Formats: C-alpha cells, structure tokens, sequence
C-alpha cells in the first residue's frame, strides 16, 4: 500500500512531520545548511534575542542515559542573523523555515515582531514565540497580546509543560483568545531539574548551582500529556510536538497524541541531523505493521478507557 | 571501619533513612503490619479522609519500564482507622510511625488534627500534611489553621516546582511555620499521559488516562526540589521521595539534602523486602566511598 509522511498547514505542504527543535542544532549558517540538507521535513531557528548572546558559562549541557540536561542561557546569534538567513539565505524550494523568538521583554518582542513582518510577507518564514513567562498567565497574556498587536500574521507559540488540569485549562483560555495563535508547541524542558553524578558526588552543569531543564526519555508522558491537553482544549488550533523523540515509535505516540509536527530535540543533539532519515525510515515502518498510510488516519485518536 | 545508617530527628532514633512512600503498600492493617516488620527505618500510613473512600476506577496504576503512572484517587480506610493503628496497634518499639493526611478541604484537616493531636502527645505518631501547594494563599492559609490546632511538630508532602520562583515563594510560606519541621519531597509529577503504542490507547482509566508520574523519570525533579528546599529551609529537615530504586539512588537523595529517603513506584513492584536490599547497597555505597554515617555527605553536592 502507498503511504505518505505528508503534511498540509499554515499554507505549506511539509514532507514529513519531523524537525530539530529550537535550540538543537540550528544556531550556525553550518547548523541552519545542514538542517536544510537534511531529511527532515522542517527547521526552526534558535531562539533568538535583539542582539547576539554568549549564554551561560560552560559546561552547560550534559547528555544522560535518560535523556539531557541544560542551562544553556539562550547562546545565539542575535535577531538580525536570524532575519538575514530567513530573507536571504534559506531555501523555501527545499523545505518551509521556521523562526524561534525569544526576547527578553514584551519590548524585545514587539521590536524583533515589527521588522520580522516583511521578511514573513515576502519569504514565507513563521514565527515560533517562545514564552518557556507561560507560568505566569499575566505575563503570558500581556506578551502574547503585545506580539498579536503588532504582528500582521499567523504565528505559533512555545509553551513550557503544565502539570494540572486548572493550568491546561487557563492557558488554553488565554491561547484561544487569540485567532493568531494558530499552532502550540508543546513542550519545552522539564524545567529545574538537578542531575547529580554518584562518582563526582557534584552536580554536572555550571550555570545555577546545576539546576537545569530536562529533556529525553524523562520528558516523554509529560510531553503526551501537554500535547494531548492543548488538543483537547484548542480545537482550532494545530499542535505540535516537541519532547523525548528518539524513535519512528515516538514519533507515533505524540501523532495519536494530537501532533501535526514532531520536533526532536535530545536524540538530535546525540545524533546529528542524519537521525531524519532514521526516523522518517521508522515512523513508517511503524505505519506499514499497524496498516496506517496517513498521518490524518490517526492524529488525536488515542484511545481513552 | 565502622558504619551507621542511623537517623535522628523529631525527638526520635531511626535506624536507617528508608521507608515507604505515602500511598504504597500501606493502606490496610496487613500491609501496615509488613512494613513495620520490614528493614525499613520507618513507615507512613496511606493519606487519609474523614471517612473511607473506595478512589478511582481500575485501572488505576500502572508499572512501566522507567517508572510508574497512577490516579489512584485517595482509596483509604477513613482517619478513624489509620488512628486506631497508631493509638492501639503499632509497635512503636519497632520504628516510629508517620500517618499521611489528605482531607479534601482545610476544614476537613482541622477536624482531624483536632483528634490526632492526643495520640501524637501520647504515642509519638508523627502527622506529615500532604498539601493546595500550587495556589501559596491557600498553603498559608492550611498551615495556619492546622498550625492552630495541632500542638505539635509536623512535616508537608509538597508536589514539585519547577522554577526557583516557586522554590522561593514556597519555601518562605513553609518558614514562617516553625511547627513544620520537616518538608517531603516530592510528590508525583503531576498528569503526565502515558500511552501503549501497541494498543494505541492510554493505560489508566481515571481522568482520561492523566495520572501521577513515579519512578525514574522523576529523580531529577525529587533531587532538584530536596535540593533547593534543603538550601532554603535551614531550619528545617527534608524527607526526600522520588525515583529511589537503589542504595546509590539513596546516596543522591541524601547528597542533595535528605534524612529520610521514602521508597514509592520501587516498592510497589518490589515488596516489603526491598529495604534489606536498600539498606545493604547503601552501606556499600558509603563503604567504597569512605563515608560512615549520613551526616557526613548530608546536602553536601558540590557545584561548579
Ligand atoms: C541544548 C538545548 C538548547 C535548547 N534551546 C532552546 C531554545 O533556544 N528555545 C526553545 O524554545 N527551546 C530550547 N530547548 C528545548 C528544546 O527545544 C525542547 O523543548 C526540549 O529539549 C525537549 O525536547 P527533547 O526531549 O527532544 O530534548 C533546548 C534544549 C536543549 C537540550
Ligand atoms: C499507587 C500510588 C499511591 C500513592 N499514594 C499517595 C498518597 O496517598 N499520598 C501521597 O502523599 N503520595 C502518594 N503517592 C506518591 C508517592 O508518595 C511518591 O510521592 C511518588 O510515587 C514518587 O516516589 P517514587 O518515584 O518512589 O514512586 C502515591 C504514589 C503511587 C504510585
């Protein structure tokens, strides 16, 4: 049977559901290239600021036998590589191009969203808001309402995880107050976490006495839960996934979860942008032994007991 | 060289820091009774209501290789039952006794500790509150009316936060309470959605299929939360609970701050035998490491 990894959103066709997440190997020209060339069906920018930062002292990532964690510091290029790569650079003939923006006040945003609006226009590039400011529905109201006031477009957001129903059902109120809002991504990090190593008997990051977000293997139900939450309580919008992917497997429980894309963000960093090729290879492998031959066939349709 | 897992805290002596997690294997006066005859230092009864409770549907819990997924719904015996087994039943010549209390509203809380209030003063149970802890009014608000009527010493069950915001906001309700003299960390991760790919579905019945994460998946977030309230609490001691599965896992807990180390999603899979296990690996731990008692590496992490 014929089966395709196709997706059709936000007036784009993608070839398969599958991207780095933000801040995974998407920093560099050389990281944004190799993306690009890669297999994979889309790829967000990192998260940037209004100018180029440095981040936080090293080492600031560590790699786990259950997954990763960091306190990376928002590292990157500043908003003006970020813009530069989108109109100039990227090719829109090979795959759609998403930006990731994360200010460090609603004044950042609202300048970085007034210039991003030309370059959105003319090049097609989207807008991933990062507010992981989302624990805090004030601030997340007022920042979401400052970008939709300036931003003449469809954008999408980056949502730290929740962990209570109250929480999923605040942050969908705020969310679907907003027609722009058009897809969530969720999640971001297990925030705060604290790896320890026995040998050392110290913890493994620099930054924050070691206190880090997690992400992997350990991120996994959270990441369903919230995916499958914000699918529930925002109808009219499309979510994306983002936590634990490792496998084609995964990649199908965020799908029955609600996902229309799947970002990968811990196996990347371990693997390198060939993991696109392994995922796509299992995710339909996985398809092909349960008889699927879309993703639409499945999406949102985890069954409740 | 001599070693010692020896714990002493609240006017008490423990033999070493393990005990069970609130909620596992000790909700009936059977399970109650194989705890107390276990190698654990301790034992806490199931979070209890007024009354009894029959909780959730089945399935409710489910093992998983990295952990554990429960909405099990506070099934209990009532307070009247858990209190008849600390003032009639428990050895207390064996271990101490904790007893869990979970009532469903702060009035609920006041009207038991009224009544627990005499059997701690005449036989040393000790209450740990399970908080209401996302909202810092309502904890306040709890604590001072427990606070109130409750003339002893008592410790708090806390969910886990996730930024030091929250460690701080927390962390300064707890401390202006100078009767809680213990803070357990933590309780579940809350609502997390496992789902079976081969049946395609979700693995627990209530709420559809969101439950509390246990287990491996959790020890970082337990370490994180035993950590940053060992830093912001001084006055205080931790109970640390989450992800424990071996004596090196207790090394960590410690590490980070605990004196207690509670044994949850583990002992669900492994029995009351676990502790003779728990208590060998960490005294093989401290052996290769050179330590001889736990007030020697206590909260002593290093950072960079
Ligand atoms: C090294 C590193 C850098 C990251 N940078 C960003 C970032 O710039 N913006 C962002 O929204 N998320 C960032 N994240 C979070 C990831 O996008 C993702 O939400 C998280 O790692 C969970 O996915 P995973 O389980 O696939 O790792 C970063 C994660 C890591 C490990
Ligand atoms: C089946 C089950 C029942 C539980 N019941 C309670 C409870 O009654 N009160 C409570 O404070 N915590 C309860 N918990 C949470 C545990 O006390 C513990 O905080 C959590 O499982 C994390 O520890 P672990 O990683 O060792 O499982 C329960 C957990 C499980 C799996």
């Amino acid at each position: 049977g014929s089966m395709s990894l196709q997706v059709n959103l936000l007036n784009n066709t993608f070839a398969n559901p599958f991207m780095n997440a933000a801040g995974v190997m998407c920093t560099t020209t050389e990281e944004l290239v190799a993306m690009t060339e890669s297999a994979s069906g889309s790829l967000v920018s990192k998260s940037c600021t209004p100018a180029l930062r440095e981040g936080n002292p090293t080492p600031r990532y560590q790699a786990l036998p259950l997954g990763s964690i960091n306190s990376m510091g928002l590292p990157n290029n500043g908003f003006d590589f970020y813009l530069a790569y989108a109109a100039e650079q990227h090719d829109y003939g090979k795959k759609p191009l998403f930006l990731s923006m994360s200010g460090l006040s609603m004044r950042e945003n609202v300048e970085m969203c007034k210039r991003l609006a030309a370059v959105a226009t003319e090049k097609g590039v989207i807008l991933e808001l990062n507010l992981s400011v989302a624990y805090d529905f004030d601030a997340m109201r007022q920042c979401l309402t400052a970008v939709s006031e300036v931003y003449p477009h469809s954008f999408g957001v980056k949502m730290p995880p929740y962990f209570d129903f109250a929480a999923f059902d605040a942050a969908a109120e705020i969310l679907n107050e907003f027609p722009k809002v058009q897809f969530i991504t969720c999640i971001n990090s297990i925030g705060n976490g604290l790896v320890i190593d026995a040998e050392t008997e110290s913890v493994v990051i620099k930054p924050k006495q070691g206190f880090g977000g997690l992400g992997g293997r350990y991120v996994l139900p959270t990441a369903l839960a919230n995916i499958n939450a914000f699918y529930r309580r925002c109808p009219g919008k499309l979510i994306f996934g983002c936590g634990g992917v490792y496998t084609g497997e995964d990649a199908f429980l965020h799908v029955l979860a609600g996902a229309s894309m799947v970002q990968v963000g811990t196996a990347l960093q371990e693997e390198g942008p060939s993991i696109f090729e392994r995922l796509t290879s299992e995710l339909l492998g996985v398809m092909a032994k349960k008889r699927y031959q879309t993703l639409d066939e499945f999406r949102g349709k985890v069954r409740t007991l």
